[PDB]
C-alpha cells in the first residue's frame, strides 16, 4: 500500500487527537500513547502497531527511546501532516542524522 503524499488525510474519523486517543485503551508498550497521538498515530490494537491518520504509513516494534515524530519522518518522510505540524528543516534534520548514523556504524 502506497504511502499519501497529498494534502488531504487518508483516515479523517481520526483526524481529531481525541479520537485518535480512545484507540488505544490500556497502553503497556514502551512509547507513550500520548505522545503517539500527537504525532499523528492511532492504535490498530495489533500489539504496538499505530498508523498515521493521514499517511496511513504503519509503525511496529517500538523501542523505549525512540520518538514517534522522528519515527513518523524517518518511514513516512512524504507525510503532508508531518510537514506542517514539525516543517521541512526539522524534518530534514532527522533524515541527515538517522543517515550518518547509518553510517558512522558500519
Ligand atoms: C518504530 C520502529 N522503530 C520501526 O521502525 N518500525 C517500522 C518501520 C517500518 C515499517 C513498520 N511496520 N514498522
Ligand atoms: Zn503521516
Amino acid at each position: 500500500n502506497f504511502p499519501n503524499s497529498t494534502n488531504l488525510p487518508r483516515n479523517p474519523s481520526m483526524a481529531d487527537y481525541e479520537a485518535r486517543i480512545f484507540t488505544f485503551g490500556t497502553w503497556i508498550y514502551s512509547v507513550n500513547k500520548e505522545q503517539l497521538a500527537r504525532a499523528g498515530f492511532y492504535a490498530l490494537g495489533e500489539g504496538d502497531k499505530v498508523k498515521c491518520f493521514h499517511c496511513g504509513g504503519g509503525l511496529t516494534d517500538w523501542k523505549p527511546s525512540e520518538d514517534p515524530w522522528e519515527q513518523h519522518a524517518k518511514w513516512y518522510p512524504g507525510c503532508k501532516y508531518l510537514l506542517e505540524q514539525k516543517g521541512q528543516e526539522y524534518i530534514n534534520n532527522i533524515h541527515l542524522t538517522h543517515s550518518l548514523e547509518e553510517c558512522l556504524v558500519r
